[PDB]
Protein backbone atom coordinates (compact mmCIF):
# COMPACT_ATOMS: atom_id res chain seq x y z
CA UNK A 1 0.00 0.00 0.00
CA UNK A 2 1.24 3.47 -0.98
CA UNK A 3 1.46 6.50 1.29
CA UNK A 4 1.68 9.98 -0.17
CA UNK A 5 2.42 13.14 1.80
CA UNK A 6 0.70 16.40 0.80
CA UNK A 7 1.67 19.68 2.47
CA UNK A 8 -0.54 22.79 2.65
CA UNK A 9 0.45 26.31 3.75
CA UNK A 10 -2.01 29.13 4.44
CA UNK A 11 -0.38 32.51 3.91
CA UNK A 12 0.01 34.90 6.82
CA UNK A 13 -1.21 38.43 7.40
CA UNK A 14 -1.88 40.49 4.26
CA UNK A 15 -1.71 44.28 3.94
CA UNK A 16 -5.49 44.43 3.82
CA UNK A 17 -5.86 42.11 6.83
CA UNK A 18 -3.79 44.62 8.77
CA UNK A 19 -6.03 47.43 7.47
CA UNK A 20 -9.22 45.57 8.48
CA UNK A 21 -10.53 45.39 4.90
CA UNK A 22 -12.37 42.54 3.18
CA UNK A 23 -9.99 41.18 0.55
CA UNK A 24 -11.32 38.23 -1.43
CA UNK A 25 -9.83 38.34 -4.91
CA UNK A 26 -8.32 41.81 -4.40
CA UNK A 27 -4.64 41.23 -5.05
CA UNK A 28 -2.91 42.83 -2.06
CA UNK A 29 0.55 41.93 -0.80
CA UNK A 30 1.73 40.44 2.48
CA UNK A 31 2.35 42.56 5.56
CA UNK A 32 5.71 42.39 7.33
CA UNK A 33 4.17 39.75 9.59
CA UNK A 34 2.92 37.74 6.60
CA UNK A 35 6.41 37.89 5.10
CA UNK A 36 7.93 36.72 8.41
CA UNK A 37 5.44 33.83 8.58
CA UNK A 38 6.31 32.61 5.08
CA UNK A 39 9.97 32.34 6.09
CA UNK A 40 9.02 30.62 9.36
CA UNK A 41 7.03 28.01 7.42
CA UNK A 42 10.01 27.41 5.14
CA UNK A 43 12.35 27.01 8.12
CA UNK A 44 10.02 24.44 9.74
CA UNK A 45 9.80 22.43 6.51
CA UNK A 46 13.59 22.51 6.14
CA UNK A 47 14.16 21.58 9.79
CA UNK A 48 11.71 18.65 9.53
CA UNK A 49 13.28 17.26 6.37
CA UNK A 50 10.42 17.98 3.97
CA UNK A 51 11.36 17.74 0.27
CA UNK A 52 9.08 18.63 -2.63
CA UNK A 53 8.88 17.90 -6.35
CA UNK A 54 6.04 20.20 -7.46
CA UNK A 55 4.31 23.28 -6.01
CA UNK A 56 0.87 24.74 -6.58
CA UNK A 57 -0.38 28.21 -5.69
CA UNK A 58 -3.09 30.69 -6.66
CA UNK A 59 -3.10 33.80 -8.86
CA UNK A 60 -3.01 36.05 -5.76
CA UNK A 61 0.41 37.51 -4.92
CA UNK A 62 0.01 37.09 -1.16
CA UNK A 63 0.01 33.30 -1.72
CA UNK A 64 2.55 33.35 -4.55
CA UNK A 65 5.01 35.38 -2.46
CA UNK A 66 4.47 33.01 0.46
CA UNK A 67 5.49 30.11 -1.78
CA UNK A 68 8.47 31.98 -3.24
CA UNK A 69 9.74 32.92 0.22
CA UNK A 70 9.30 29.35 1.43
CA UNK A 71 11.19 27.99 -1.59
CA UNK A 72 14.01 30.53 -1.15
CA UNK A 73 14.28 29.53 2.53
CA UNK A 74 14.33 25.82 1.61
CA UNK A 75 16.88 26.37 -1.21
CA UNK A 76 14.32 24.82 -3.57
CA UNK A 77 13.83 27.74 -5.95
CA UNK A 78 14.37 25.55 -9.03
CA UNK A 79 11.22 23.47 -8.36
CA UNK A 80 8.31 23.55 -10.84
CA UNK A 81 5.54 25.92 -9.74
CA UNK A 82 2.01 25.85 -11.14
CA UNK A 83 -0.25 28.84 -10.45
CA UNK A 84 -4.00 28.69 -10.92
CA UNK A 85 -6.97 30.93 -10.13
CA UNK A 86 -9.00 27.96 -8.92
CA UNK A 87 -6.88 28.06 -5.74
CA UNK A 88 -7.84 31.73 -5.14
CA UNK A 89 -9.36 32.90 -1.87
CA UNK A 90 -13.15 33.06 -1.65
CA UNK A 91 -14.47 36.05 -3.60
CA UNK A 92 -16.01 38.66 -1.26
CA UNK A 93 -18.30 40.32 -3.80
CA UNK A 94 -19.22 43.93 -3.17
CA UNK A 95 -17.57 43.78 0.26
CA UNK A 96 -14.09 43.75 -1.30
CA UNK A 97 -12.14 46.82 -0.25
CA UNK A 98 -14.57 47.84 2.48
CA UNK A 99 -13.59 48.30 6.10
CA UNK A 100 -15.01 45.48 8.19
CA UNK A 101 -15.94 47.70 11.12
CA UNK A 102 -17.67 50.32 8.98
CA UNK A 103 -19.46 47.56 7.05
CA UNK A 104 -20.76 46.10 10.32
CA UNK A 105 -21.84 49.54 11.52
CA UNK A 106 -23.64 50.12 8.21
CA UNK A 107 -25.34 46.76 7.61
CA UNK A 108 -25.41 45.20 11.08
CA UNK A 109 -22.99 42.97 12.94
CA UNK A 110 -25.11 39.84 12.49
CA UNK A 111 -25.58 40.38 8.75
CA UNK A 112 -21.82 40.75 8.24
CA UNK A 113 -21.24 37.68 10.44
CA UNK A 114 -23.53 35.73 8.10
CA UNK A 115 -21.58 36.98 5.08
CA UNK A 116 -18.27 35.99 6.74
CA UNK A 117 -19.14 32.63 8.29
CA UNK A 118 -22.19 31.06 6.55
CA UNK A 119 -21.61 28.02 4.37
CA UNK A 120 -24.02 28.98 1.59
CA UNK A 121 -25.10 32.65 1.89
CA UNK A 122 -22.83 34.79 -0.31
CA UNK A 123 -21.99 38.48 0.23
CA UNK A 124 -23.75 40.96 -2.09
CA UNK A 125 -22.75 40.56 -5.72
CA UNK A 126 -20.74 42.85 -7.95
CA UNK A 127 -22.15 44.06 -11.23
CA UNK A 128 -20.00 43.32 -14.24
CA UNK A 129 -19.40 47.05 -14.72
CA UNK A 130 -17.88 47.39 -11.24
CA UNK A 131 -14.18 48.28 -11.16
CA UNK A 132 -13.72 45.23 -8.91
CA UNK A 133 -15.22 42.69 -11.33
CA UNK A 134 -12.45 40.18 -12.10
CA UNK A 135 -13.37 40.09 -15.78
CA UNK A 136 -11.48 43.39 -16.19
CA UNK A 137 -8.12 41.90 -15.11
CA UNK A 138 -5.79 40.55 -17.80
CA UNK A 139 -4.90 37.73 -15.40
CA UNK A 140 -8.46 36.38 -15.70
CA UNK A 141 -8.70 36.75 -19.51
CA UNK A 142 -8.97 32.98 -19.89
CA UNK A 143 -12.08 32.64 -17.74
CA UNK A 144 -15.55 32.14 -19.19
CA UNK A 145 -18.45 34.25 -17.96
CA UNK A 146 -19.62 31.28 -15.86
CA UNK A 147 -16.19 31.09 -14.18
CA UNK A 148 -15.81 34.78 -13.31
CA UNK A 149 -17.27 35.25 -9.81
CA UNK A 150 -19.39 38.24 -8.82
CA UNK A 151 -19.33 36.93 -5.21
CA UNK A 152 -18.77 33.59 -3.51
CA UNK A 153 -19.99 31.68 -0.50
CA UNK A 154 -17.74 28.97 0.90
CA UNK A 155 -20.02 26.52 -0.95
CA UNK A 156 -19.22 28.19 -4.28
CA UNK A 157 -15.52 28.27 -3.41
CA UNK A 158 -15.62 24.51 -2.86
CA UNK A 159 -17.36 24.06 -6.23
CA UNK A 160 -14.52 26.01 -7.87
CA UNK A 161 -11.57 24.39 -6.02
CA UNK A 162 -12.53 20.75 -6.19
CA UNK A 163 -12.38 20.37 -10.02
CA UNK A 164 -8.77 21.57 -9.87
CA UNK A 165 -7.92 19.00 -7.17
CA UNK A 166 -9.61 16.21 -9.12
CA UNK A 167 -8.33 17.02 -12.61
CA UNK A 168 -4.85 18.44 -11.93
CA UNK A 169 -3.47 18.22 -8.39
CA UNK A 170 -4.59 14.71 -7.40
CA UNK A 171 -3.11 13.06 -10.55
CA UNK A 172 0.23 14.73 -9.74
CA UNK A 173 0.05 13.36 -6.19
CA UNK A 174 -0.73 9.86 -7.48
CA UNK A 175 2.30 10.11 -9.80
CA UNK A 176 4.46 10.24 -6.66
CA UNK A 177 5.31 13.93 -6.91
CA UNK A 178 5.69 15.39 -3.43
CA UNK A 179 3.34 18.38 -3.62
CA UNK A 180 3.33 21.65 -1.68
CA UNK A 181 0.27 23.91 -2.02
CA UNK A 182 0.49 27.54 -0.85
CA UNK A 183 -2.98 29.08 -0.84
CA UNK A 184 -5.71 30.71 1.25
CA UNK A 185 -8.04 30.02 4.16
CA UNK A 186 -11.18 29.21 2.20
CA UNK A 187 -9.53 27.38 -0.67
CA UNK A 188 -7.58 25.19 1.75
CA UNK A 189 -10.80 24.66 3.73
CA UNK A 190 -12.40 23.47 0.51
CA UNK A 191 -9.59 20.97 -0.03
CA UNK A 192 -9.72 19.52 3.47
CA UNK A 193 -13.53 19.43 3.44
CA UNK A 194 -13.26 17.08 0.46
CA UNK A 195 -10.33 15.01 1.77
CA UNK A 196 -11.78 14.45 5.24
CA UNK A 197 -15.45 14.42 4.14
CA UNK A 198 -16.21 17.24 6.57
CA UNK A 199 -19.81 18.25 7.14
CA UNK A 200 -21.03 21.73 6.29
CA UNK A 201 -21.65 22.22 10.02
CA UNK A 202 -18.03 21.38 10.94
CA UNK A 203 -16.22 23.06 8.05
CA UNK A 204 -17.53 26.54 8.94
CA UNK A 205 -15.94 26.07 12.38
CA UNK A 206 -12.53 24.98 11.03
CA UNK A 207 -9.76 27.57 11.45
CA UNK A 208 -6.58 26.70 9.56
CA UNK A 209 -3.67 28.51 11.27
CA UNK A 210 -1.51 30.77 9.13
CA UNK A 211 2.16 30.09 8.47
CA UNK A 212 1.93 26.50 9.73
CA UNK A 213 2.57 23.52 7.42
CA UNK A 214 -0.39 21.16 7.43
CA UNK A 215 0.59 17.64 6.36
CA UNK A 216 -1.84 15.04 5.00
CA UNK A 217 -0.76 11.42 4.67
CA UNK A 218 -2.87 9.85 1.92
CA UNK A 219 -3.30 6.18 1.05
CA UNK A 220 -3.16 4.61 -2.42
CA UNK A 221 -6.66 5.95 -3.18
CA UNK A 222 -5.74 9.44 -1.87
CA UNK A 223 -7.97 8.79 1.15
CA UNK A 224 -6.48 10.42 4.26
CA UNK A 225 -4.75 8.19 6.79
CA UNK A 226 -3.83 10.98 9.22
CA UNK A 227 -2.93 14.65 9.22
CA UNK A 228 -0.94 16.95 11.48
CA UNK A 229 0.55 20.43 11.76
CA UNK A 230 4.33 20.93 11.87
CA UNK A 231 5.89 23.02 14.62
CA UNK A 232 5.46 23.83 18.31
CA UNK A 233 2.09 22.25 19.07
CA UNK A 234 1.37 24.69 21.91
CA UNK A 235 1.92 27.68 19.62
CA UNK A 236 -0.06 26.02 16.81
CA UNK A 237 -3.01 25.50 19.16
CA UNK A 238 -2.93 29.19 20.07
CA UNK A 239 -2.95 30.10 16.36
CA UNK A 240 -5.97 27.82 15.87
CA UNK A 241 -8.05 29.05 18.82
CA UNK A 242 -7.71 32.80 18.01
CA UNK A 243 -11.02 33.47 16.22
CA UNK B 1 4.14 35.31 -50.24
CA UNK B 2 3.07 34.71 -46.64
CA UNK B 3 1.42 36.60 -43.80
CA UNK B 4 3.82 38.82 -41.84
CA UNK B 5 4.22 38.32 -38.08
CA UNK B 6 6.23 40.30 -35.53
CA UNK B 7 7.06 38.45 -32.32
CA UNK B 8 8.91 40.17 -29.47
CA UNK B 9 11.31 38.16 -27.28
CA UNK B 10 12.81 39.80 -24.16
CA UNK B 11 16.07 38.67 -22.52
CA UNK B 12 17.44 39.77 -19.14
CA UNK B 13 20.93 38.94 -17.87
CA UNK B 14 20.92 38.84 -14.08
CA UNK B 15 22.81 41.49 -12.14
CA UNK B 16 25.81 41.23 -9.83
CA UNK B 17 25.98 38.04 -7.78
CA UNK B 18 27.56 37.62 -4.37
CA UNK B 19 30.41 35.66 -5.94
CA UNK B 20 30.85 38.35 -8.62
CA UNK B 21 31.48 40.75 -5.76
CA UNK B 22 34.00 38.30 -4.30
CA UNK B 23 35.79 37.85 -7.68
CA UNK B 24 35.10 34.10 -7.78
CA UNK B 25 34.38 31.91 -10.79
CA UNK B 26 30.77 30.81 -10.38
CA UNK B 27 29.43 28.69 -13.24
CA UNK B 28 26.88 26.24 -11.85
CA UNK B 29 27.65 27.16 -8.23
CA UNK B 30 24.28 28.35 -6.97
CA UNK B 31 25.08 31.67 -5.30
CA UNK B 32 22.63 34.47 -4.61
CA UNK B 33 22.41 38.03 -5.92
CA UNK B 34 24.22 40.93 -4.29
CA UNK B 35 22.33 44.03 -3.14
CA UNK B 36 23.25 45.60 -6.48
CA UNK B 37 21.96 42.55 -8.37
CA UNK B 38 18.68 42.77 -6.47
CA UNK B 39 18.35 46.44 -7.42
CA UNK B 40 19.09 45.74 -11.09
CA UNK B 41 16.25 43.22 -11.30
CA UNK B 42 13.78 45.82 -10.02
CA UNK B 43 15.16 48.39 -12.47
CA UNK B 44 14.68 45.99 -15.39
CA UNK B 45 11.07 45.46 -14.35
CA UNK B 46 10.51 49.22 -14.15
CA UNK B 47 11.88 49.84 -17.66
CA UNK B 48 9.70 47.08 -19.11
CA UNK B 49 6.66 48.72 -17.51
CA UNK B 50 7.68 52.18 -18.74
CA UNK B 51 8.19 50.89 -22.29
CA UNK B 52 4.87 49.07 -22.43
CA UNK B 53 5.97 45.42 -22.32
CA UNK B 54 3.60 42.70 -21.11
CA UNK B 55 4.33 38.98 -20.99
CA UNK B 56 2.54 35.66 -21.20
CA UNK B 57 5.27 33.11 -20.29
CA UNK B 58 8.66 33.24 -18.56
CA UNK B 59 11.70 30.97 -18.69
CA UNK B 60 14.67 30.89 -16.35
CA UNK B 61 17.45 28.52 -15.25
CA UNK B 62 17.89 26.34 -12.15
CA UNK B 63 20.27 28.90 -10.63
CA UNK B 64 18.77 31.13 -7.95
CA UNK B 65 20.54 34.31 -9.08
CA UNK B 66 18.52 34.10 -12.32
CA UNK B 67 15.31 32.82 -10.72
CA UNK B 68 15.41 35.60 -8.13
CA UNK B 69 15.96 38.14 -10.92
CA UNK B 70 12.81 36.89 -12.63
CA UNK B 71 10.77 36.85 -9.42
CA UNK B 72 11.81 40.42 -8.52
CA UNK B 73 11.04 41.56 -12.07
CA UNK B 74 7.61 39.90 -11.99
CA UNK B 75 6.81 41.38 -8.57
CA UNK B 76 7.85 44.84 -9.81
CA UNK B 77 5.66 44.40 -12.90
CA UNK B 78 2.69 43.02 -10.89
CA UNK B 79 2.84 39.87 -13.05
CA UNK B 80 3.53 37.26 -10.36
CA UNK B 81 0.67 35.05 -11.59
CA UNK B 82 2.36 34.38 -14.95
CA UNK B 83 3.49 30.84 -15.79
CA UNK B 84 7.19 30.28 -15.15
CA UNK B 85 9.27 27.43 -16.56
CA UNK B 86 12.67 26.73 -15.03
CA UNK B 87 15.22 24.50 -16.73
CA UNK B 88 18.85 23.58 -16.22
CA UNK B 89 19.59 23.95 -19.93
CA UNK B 90 19.49 27.74 -19.39
CA UNK B 91 22.21 27.48 -16.70
CA UNK B 92 25.36 29.57 -16.92
CA UNK B 93 28.40 27.98 -18.55
CA UNK B 94 29.97 25.45 -16.21
CA UNK B 95 33.45 26.52 -15.10
CA UNK B 96 34.72 23.11 -13.97
CA UNK B 97 37.38 22.95 -11.28
CA UNK B 98 37.65 26.76 -11.28
CA UNK B 99 34.22 27.09 -9.61
CA UNK B 100 34.63 28.74 -6.23
CA UNK B 101 38.23 29.67 -6.86
CA UNK B 102 39.17 33.30 -6.73
CA UNK B 103 40.25 34.76 -10.06
CA UNK B 104 43.56 35.98 -8.60
CA UNK B 105 44.19 32.54 -7.05
CA UNK B 106 43.60 30.94 -10.44
CA UNK B 107 46.19 33.18 -12.09
CA UNK B 108 48.59 31.85 -9.46
CA UNK B 109 47.70 28.18 -10.03
CA UNK B 110 47.75 28.36 -13.85
CA UNK B 111 49.27 31.63 -15.12
CA UNK B 112 47.56 34.74 -16.48
CA UNK B 113 47.69 33.56 -20.08
CA UNK B 114 46.12 30.15 -19.60
CA UNK B 115 43.33 31.75 -17.56
CA UNK B 116 42.56 34.20 -20.36
CA UNK B 117 42.42 31.31 -22.84
CA UNK B 118 39.80 29.59 -20.69
CA UNK B 119 37.91 32.87 -20.21
CA UNK B 120 37.88 34.11 -23.82
CA UNK B 121 38.10 31.00 -26.03
CA UNK B 122 35.15 29.53 -27.87
CA UNK B 123 35.90 25.82 -27.32
CA UNK B 124 38.72 25.36 -24.81
CA UNK B 125 37.06 24.32 -21.54
CA UNK B 126 38.63 24.94 -18.11
CA UNK B 127 39.93 22.06 -15.96
CA UNK B 128 37.30 19.41 -15.31
CA UNK B 129 35.76 18.23 -12.07
CA UNK B 130 36.12 14.65 -10.89
CA UNK B 131 32.86 12.90 -10.05
CA UNK B 132 34.20 12.52 -6.48
CA UNK B 133 34.51 16.33 -6.14
CA UNK B 134 31.71 17.79 -3.98
CA UNK B 135 31.18 20.40 -6.72
CA UNK B 136 30.21 17.75 -9.29
CA UNK B 137 26.52 18.48 -10.09
CA UNK B 138 25.59 14.81 -9.81
CA UNK B 139 25.62 15.36 -6.02
CA UNK B 140 22.71 17.86 -6.17
CA UNK B 141 19.10 16.73 -5.83
CA UNK B 142 18.12 19.34 -8.43
CA UNK B 143 20.09 17.45 -11.13
CA UNK B 144 18.95 13.89 -10.42
CA UNK B 145 16.98 13.89 -13.67
CA UNK B 146 20.13 14.38 -15.76
CA UNK B 147 21.95 11.53 -17.47
CA UNK B 148 25.67 11.03 -16.97
CA UNK B 149 26.32 12.57 -20.39
CA UNK B 150 24.23 15.60 -19.39
CA UNK B 151 26.00 16.27 -16.08
CA UNK B 152 28.84 18.70 -16.92
CA UNK B 153 32.30 18.38 -15.42
CA UNK B 154 33.36 21.59 -17.28
CA UNK B 155 32.07 23.62 -20.21
CA UNK B 156 33.44 25.85 -22.93
CA UNK B 157 31.14 28.39 -24.56
CA UNK B 158 30.75 25.85 -27.38
CA UNK B 159 29.48 23.15 -25.01
CA UNK B 160 27.12 25.73 -23.44
CA UNK B 161 25.71 26.48 -26.89
CA UNK B 162 25.31 22.73 -27.49
CA UNK B 163 23.30 22.49 -24.25
CA UNK B 164 21.15 25.62 -24.67
CA UNK B 165 20.07 25.41 -28.30
CA UNK B 166 18.10 22.12 -28.06
CA UNK B 167 16.03 23.81 -25.35
CA UNK B 168 15.42 26.82 -27.62
CA UNK B 169 14.49 24.63 -30.59
CA UNK B 170 12.39 22.11 -28.66
CA UNK B 171 10.67 24.22 -26.00
CA UNK B 172 11.14 28.01 -26.14
CA UNK B 173 10.90 28.61 -29.90
CA UNK B 174 7.52 26.80 -30.19
CA UNK B 175 6.16 28.96 -27.33
CA UNK B 176 7.29 32.10 -29.16
CA UNK B 177 5.68 30.90 -32.40
CA UNK B 178 2.40 30.28 -30.55
CA UNK B 179 2.30 34.03 -29.87
CA UNK B 180 3.22 33.83 -26.18
CA UNK B 181 5.18 36.95 -25.23
CA UNK B 182 8.26 35.33 -23.68
CA UNK B 183 10.61 36.75 -21.03
CA UNK B 184 13.87 34.85 -20.42
CA UNK B 185 15.86 35.61 -17.28
CA UNK B 186 19.23 33.92 -17.51
CA UNK B 187 23.02 34.28 -17.67
CA UNK B 188 25.83 35.77 -19.74
CA UNK B 189 26.82 32.63 -21.62
CA UNK B 190 23.40 31.01 -22.00
CA UNK B 191 22.05 34.26 -23.48
CA UNK B 192 25.15 34.48 -25.68
CA UNK B 193 24.20 31.04 -27.00
CA UNK B 194 20.67 32.18 -27.88
CA UNK B 195 21.80 35.30 -29.66
CA UNK B 196 24.60 33.44 -31.45
CA UNK B 197 21.92 31.21 -32.98
CA UNK B 198 19.37 33.94 -33.66
CA UNK B 199 21.82 36.26 -35.44
CA UNK B 200 24.14 33.55 -36.86
CA UNK B 201 27.13 35.10 -35.07
CA UNK B 202 30.62 33.77 -35.80
CA UNK B 203 32.76 32.16 -33.10
CA UNK B 204 35.16 35.09 -33.41
CA UNK B 205 32.41 37.63 -32.81
CA UNK B 206 30.41 35.84 -30.12
CA UNK B 207 33.36 35.72 -27.70
CA UNK B 208 33.53 39.53 -27.88
CA UNK B 209 29.82 40.03 -27.10
CA UNK B 210 29.26 41.40 -23.57
CA UNK B 211 25.55 41.52 -22.73
CA UNK B 212 25.03 44.19 -20.03
CA UNK B 213 23.41 43.02 -16.83
CA UNK B 214 19.96 44.22 -15.83
CA UNK B 215 19.20 45.70 -19.25
CA UNK B 216 16.25 44.23 -21.19
CA UNK B 217 17.38 43.00 -24.61
CA UNK B 218 14.48 42.86 -27.10
CA UNK B 219 14.49 40.73 -30.26
CA UNK B 220 11.88 41.39 -32.95
CA UNK B 221 11.37 38.08 -34.79
CA UNK B 222 9.40 37.50 -37.99
CA UNK B 223 6.97 34.67 -38.77
CA UNK B 224 9.92 32.28 -39.26
CA UNK B 225 11.64 33.51 -36.05
CA UNK B 226 14.31 35.23 -38.11
CA UNK B 227 15.37 38.44 -36.32
CA UNK B 228 14.11 41.70 -37.75
CA UNK B 229 16.19 43.80 -35.35
CA UNK B 230 17.21 43.85 -31.71
CA UNK B 231 17.75 46.63 -29.19
CA UNK B 232 18.35 47.30 -25.51
CA UNK B 233 15.76 49.16 -23.45
CA UNK B 234 16.78 52.18 -21.40
CA UNK B 235 19.17 55.12 -21.57
CA UNK B 236 21.38 54.18 -24.53
CA UNK B 237 24.32 56.32 -23.37
CA UNK B 238 24.19 54.73 -19.90
CA UNK B 239 23.87 51.26 -21.44
CA UNK B 240 26.95 51.92 -23.57
CA UNK B 241 28.80 53.17 -20.47
CA UNK B 242 28.03 49.85 -18.77
CA UNK B 243 29.05 47.79 -21.81
CA UNK B 244 32.22 49.84 -22.38
CA UNK B 245 33.39 49.61 -18.76
CA UNK B 246 33.29 45.83 -18.47
CL1 LIG C 1 7.56 30.55 -10.16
Amino acid sequence: HMVYKLVLIRHGESEWNKENKFTGWYDCGLSETGLKEAKEAGEILLKEGYEFDLCYTSFLKRAIKTLWIALETMDAMYLPVVKHWRLNERHYGALQGLNKTQTAEKHGEEQVKIWRRSYDIPPPALEVTDERYPGHERKYQGLTQEELPKTESLKLTVDRVLPYWNDVIAPSVKEGKRVLIAAHGNSLRALVKYLDNISEEEIVELNIPTGVPLVYELDENLKPIKHYYLGDQELIQQKINSV
